[PDB]
């Protein structure tokens, strides 16, 4: 679709990189058992110290070179320790006569890091990236990781060394070629390489659509990105404009666009399996491409209006989860990836706190909130979702703030009305190493929703657990299927780092996956 | 006319419900002196006792059924008191070996019940009727009641009874029988009762319906409609007219808007000589998000602001009534300046200088401070009529809530016997009023340095009288009283509109 | 009776000034008819023009050639007559003997209100503070009752007068007035300068800072006062306040290093008294909300000095009645004097506190402090057996929404005594509408383990609300309440009003 201007100096698409550094990095893995070699760029070692904190650095693995073995002996390195986080540089000369550049980078005193304390030492590592001109990365694993979380290891590597200049102009400026890994069993841990390199896109490419700013991510322009990324991984695609939404009766969701210049357009993309077909799912994402709150303006101190370009940070997942299904292909298997996308904004044409609409189910809703527009657009989905006919729905949403007070911007929360799909959820958590709790649906504050008028109130007046109330009102428009809703709202927006984490994508894959 | 859409699912019409299950009752008025049967049904009996606060129920009544007052004998209900609001079930059989079903309310200790107790009584009452599917209800009055309070009960009970569902997708009562001492007079009270009932349901229905449904389009078609079931004279100004008689405070404010505005001119006129014409004014905003003074701050409440239209509904409820019941000797004008106050790039700006008809320009201060502004071009036009007496009802200032709460509006104006009148009528209709002053000293405030005069004070606090005090400005000789009715029209533990005023300005047409 | 103090430079009384310069003004009042004279100091004529914004004209005649040319119309209709515009001039008279005339506009509407004198007499004022003059004279060419006049002489003694008495780093001695039928108004002269005092002396106190003005300084102020008038007193101290069981008081008081003191001044009649008042005022001598402190923006708290603005209209009152001495009727003066503070002694919101009349209640807010000490002052009243109790307090910050800054509110349980307010407010010039106690909101005051609640959670109503509070603490009297928190304080002016004084003394007088 043409995506529509106020100026001619207004973007018409979002820019999106697909061809990224990161991909053109040959990866080498190597078996410990058989010594390193240590040559041209950057060879790092991982290492810890069990039981002893900040003990001393000692190196295990059988380096083939006597110069650095030399220099690397227990008896120098042990003025170095392994506190979580320290890195050292290295210059020595090897037996060739050449220049080699050698470091570690401490991983505690635990024997089992965590996904964040991974993290820690990755971002450790990217530092050594930064700021000096590497034509090659070595890693020596002298620690014990399991296979998931050596590809948790490659993915946020190739997620925090790559860096979006998408909206650089005047203020710009080296990616290695090759990235060597040593690890004991390294023929067990190969098959994740390639698979981390597709859910580092699958995320980055998330990130990528987060990041850029309203004004050049609009529902027409999101919309667009969706169309081009279906016809790149051969999926079928369906795009609804407002004529289509309106005969099928998405009063809720149309109302939550009427005061946008941008047109709603919900995305409708399919992966369909070449086999005989055993599970069908459904993944619905939160698509507002800016949410100003509506005639409920964020004006109140701490709203953070101008983060909310992030608001459609589900729609960007579950277009991430569709990069690395269509690239994977599972099979038998049929995914649909949905999103409803439109722009909450103060309009003379958009909808009132205390207007009553009609959702495609029939139910009509007392807005009590227009800020409250995240719940309006997913139950038209969910009713679309559920009419697909398929096993299991879930959506991703940032949905409510208050998941800052829960869980904070660590973990994600999971609600649903199926426990074995919730623990399916949760699985999918720890294989894919983002963190999610699963939250209850207090069924006795469904009274709260009762309006006067209206069939259901969108919004609670006296219950203050909002995460939990929008919960009971998204399974209101879920009649008999097996549904999941997964509340980033909190986890979303990386606030120290100033920019997105591209949340949901490798949790959402696993989930199809390992289903 | 045609309702704009921004798509199609927006709603293009109010819907109403004029045929009520309220009008479905058939009402029988009997002398309690000759008996009361039971049968068929619930049989309530209203009782008290004088002095003793809580007293046992005593059944003074006679009852032509030994059975059942064989059951009602003192000594069974000396258990019972007549707490206020006290309500009971009773299950026997008749001398027909029929299954009866006989209770009570308690009407307290106090001889002459008030406005506020008589409520708490039908209440109760209509709880006994929410949960039972029951095909008759017949209310023996054992208390002392006046035509006035006891039209009050009815209207009040209809009122209660009846419930919206206009708005949902997913048994009353066909009799009523009343038993009472003096029952010939309080007769005639029960079909205006009727009309009173549903001239305050007709405004709650507009007030209760939200603002996608209840636009400045379809609000003066709804009213158009109204006259046309009457047969009161009508015209609707659209924007063209409005503009040729230089309503320009009023059109300022609907700026920002995608409805069109829409001002409202219904007329009832006698079949004889006229001896008092009368102009009814009501603040007609459908929706006030505040412009771009937007209601952002804790505690202004904007998904209520539908009820900003509630003047407007006051004045329509009024002109049902007064078209129903066809008083004599009286030419009434019922006038509406409806518009929609948003936000857009077409809204008017806070600091802007707009003209009114009667010449005077006027700086805004505030853009949600636009009743009086719709009001003052209203007014204006009202004045050209050449009526006698000049009443506006609106929802017009937040700080009534402060000054006189939730159950008493308050009264403005420039002519004392008008505002007896009106607190005459507030009375008789049993609408609580309270007559507030038009302080003069805070007028210097609002001196403006370039327009004529401010919107807005700049010192004063008491909005309510500094309102009053800029609405004066648009009355130049003839007598004019303002009801502001911003604190009592939404009955915030019920949630839902009181349709108040309805009954107060009939009450102020007929006597 | 010893003010206690944290360090030596702490004041130990309210200095009071009782011989103001505004005494030592001889007042003769003469008939316009056989024309004015103009000799010496500034004569200034209070012009209208029944039209607006219209033309200066002089009809009185001036016995003096030279004032008289500059008084022809010719000259004043280059003036206007807007309500309070001032022009005056400098010039030589008949006798060469230097003389200022001028004119006060008093707009176009002949009968003037109450806030349109006040304005003329400020612009008069003005003239007096800027001009060293030993004699103004005032020619009314304009139409005054007795009460207007009386009420013109009250209001321009009070803003004349200049309170310095926290200072550290020339009155005229003559006033003149030319007036028709000036025989009927001398008799005003007198009793608007012991309305003037009473109203300067109230004035006093609420200006005086909470740390001069404390709950002993206070009650030692009315002591001397009620010395000075030979009118019995008598000061509650703790012990005596706690054998009357007045918890509600004393709890307010409980934070405070000033002990709490009950202020009781009695007026008798010689003659055989047949009506007994109690006249009851606040006694906040400062309010910082305690607890529940005014920290919200427009609390205002820099102010709250002013919260004892009761009891000093109270003590005005006082000053007045003992000097104009009326007959038949015994006055009691009371206030319940205490200071709101934050302390570990403090009594905390949720705090549960029996009144001396049984009825436990308990605390939602320290700030709706003032209602609780009321509460036992009421209580103390009624058991005087007396036929009227009048409240006078600073105890709503809600009628700055309702009424504003002019009119005060007044509250009651029986219709005449009411009225009777309302016709003293007619009579001394001081603003009072009436407003209604709805009984509807009662219910909210309904505790769910006290027997009644301190405030209300839910409705915005304030002022009706802790009227309906006091209610429930005056059992068979009539009993009516005003409250000044809107008027008390002159906030353009930045002083106090001493509002009530000369209301409350024209309700004993009348
Ligand atoms: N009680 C009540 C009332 C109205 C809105 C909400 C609410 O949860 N609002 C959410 C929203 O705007 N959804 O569209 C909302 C608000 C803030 C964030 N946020 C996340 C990170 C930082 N801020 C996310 C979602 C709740
Ligand atoms: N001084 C000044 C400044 C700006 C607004 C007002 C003012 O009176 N605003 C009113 C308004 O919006 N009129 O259109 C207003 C405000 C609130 C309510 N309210 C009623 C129930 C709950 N709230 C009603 C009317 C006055
Ligand atoms: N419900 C409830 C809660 C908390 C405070 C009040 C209240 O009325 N408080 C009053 C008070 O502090 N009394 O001691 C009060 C009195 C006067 C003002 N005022 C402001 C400016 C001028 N005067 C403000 C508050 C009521
Ligand atoms: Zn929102
Ligand atoms: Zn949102
Ligand atoms: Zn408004
Ligand atoms: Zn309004
Ligand atoms: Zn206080
Ligand atoms: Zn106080």
């Amino acid at each position: 679709s043409e995506v529509p201007q106020v100026v001619s100096l207004d973007p018409t698409s979002i820019p999106i990189e697909y061809n990224t550094p990161i991909h053109d990095i040959k990866v080498q893995v190597y078996d410990i058992k058989g010594g390193c070699n240590v040559e041209e760029g950057l060879t790092i070692f991982l290492v810890n110290n069990p039981g002893k904190e900040n003990g001393p650095v000692k190196i295990s693995s059988k380096v083939n070179d006597k110069q650095v073995s030399e220099f690397l002996k227990d008896e120098n390195m042990e003025k170095f320790n392994v506190k979580l986080g320290t890195s050292k540089h290295f210059y020595m000369f090897n037996d060739n006569k050449n220049s080699v550049a050698v470091g570690y980078v401490g991983c505690g005193s635990v024997a089992d890091l965590s996904e964040a304390d991974m993290k820690r030492v990755v971002l450790s590592l990217v530092t050594m990236l930064h700021d000096n001109k590497l034509s090659k990365l070595t890693v020596v694993f002298e620690i014990n990781v399991d296979k998931n979380l050596f590809r948790f290891f490659l993915e946020t590597l190739f997620y925090e060394y790559m860096t979006d200049e998408r909206f650089k102009s005047t203020d710009k400026n080296e990616y290695i070629k090759h990235l060597g890994v040593y690890i004991n069993n390294a023929d067990t841990y190969k098959e994740e390489v390639e698979k981390a390199r597709v859910y580092y896109f699958g995320t980055y490419y998330a990130s990528q659509l987060i990041a850029a700013p309203s004004n050049y991510c609009n529902p027409v322009s999101l919309s667009n990105a969706a169309v081009e990324l279906a016809q790149k991984l051969n999926l079928e695609y369906k795009i609804l404009g407002v004529k289509e939404l309106e005969e099928l009766k998405m009063g809720a969701y149309l109302s939550v666009g009427k005061g946008s210049m941008y047109p709603n357009k919900f995305i409708h993309l399919t992966y369909k399996s070449k086999g005989d077909v055993k599970k069908k799912i459904a993944l619905v994402g939160k698509g507002i491409t800016f949410d100003s709150g509506g005639y409920n303006l964020k004006a109140a101190p701490g709203s953070m209006i101008d983060l909310m370009k992030f608001d459609m940070s589900g729609c960007a997942a579950v277009l991430g989860c569709a990069y690395c299904v269509g690239t994977l292909k599972p099979e038998n298997v049929e995914i649909h990836f949905l999103s409803a996308v439109c722009e909450n904004m103060v309009s003379k044409n958009s909808y009132r706190p205390g207007d009553i609409i009609t959702a495609s189910n029939g139910k009509t809703i007392e807005v009590g909130n227009t800020d409250a527009e995240g719940r309006l657009t997913l139950a038209d989905a969910l009713v679309y979702a559920e009419k697909l006919g398929v096993d299991y729905i879930v959506d991703i949403a940032t949905l409510t703030g208050a998941m800052l007070y829960s869980l904070g911007t660590s973990y994600a929360g999971v609600f649903g009305n199926n426990e074995e799909l919730i623990n399916k959820i949760l699985q999918s958590s720890k294989t894919s190493n983002e963190p999610v709790w699963w939250l209850p649906i207090i069924n006795e504050y469904r009274a709260t929703l009762n309006s006067k008028y209206a069939d259901i109130n969108q919004i609670s007046s006296s219950v203050k657990a909002s995460s939990i109330v929008a919960s009971l009102f998204l399974k209101e428009f879920v009649q008999n299927t097996a549904w999941a809703h997964i509340d980033i709202a909190g986890v979303s927006w990386n606030f120290k780092a100033r920019k997105p984490k591209g949340f949901g994508v490798r949790l959402l894959t696993e989930f199809v996956l390992n289903d």
